[PDB]
């Protein structure tokens, strides 16, 4: 499912993401924009063999199991395919574990390079929240 900008912001807001660990809702919307282009079914292979999954491109190296990342972790205790569903519940819950790992939203390379320090609030303006 390819989310609308305000549709994704409302879904992230309903699942408790806005101001989670001090990151306002605009940061999460901006991150999903540049990680997956609002597409829950996005996947991208990495050089080390792991794969990013879903609306926030959560990596199978640490957070989910896809059966093909040898010596990896499954800290969110889910199959990576669950991160591709039209329901973003699993992606949001796993993201809350990632952002609480000590490095904040810097775990998402797209957010650090394309959202951090910008006017992230602009990604939720015009939305009826
Ligand atoms: C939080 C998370 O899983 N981030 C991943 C990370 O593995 C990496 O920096 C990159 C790989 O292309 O994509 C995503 O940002
Ligand atoms: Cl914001
Ligand atoms: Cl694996
Ligand atoms: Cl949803
Ligand atoms: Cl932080
Ligand atoms: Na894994």
């Amino acid at each position: 499912k390819v989310f609308g900008r305000c549709e994704l912001a409302a879904a992230m807001k309903r699942h408790g993401l806005d101001n989670y660990r001090g990151y306002s809702l605009g940061n999460w919307v901006c991150a999903a924009k540049f990680e997956s282009n609002f597409n829950t079914q996005a996947t991208n292979r990495n050089t080390d063999g792991s794969t990013d999954y879903g609306i926030l491109q959560i990596n199978s190296r640490w957070w989910c199991n896809d059966g093909r990342t040898p010596g990896s972790r499954n800290l969110c205790n889910i199959p990576c395919s669950a991160l591709l569903s039209s329901d973003i519940t699993a992606s949001v819950n796993c993201a809350k574990k990632i952002v609480s790992d000590g490095n904040g939203m810097n775990a998402w390379v797209a957010w650090r390079n394309r959202c951090k320090g910008t006017d992230v609030q602009a990604w939720i303006r015009g939305c009826r929240l």
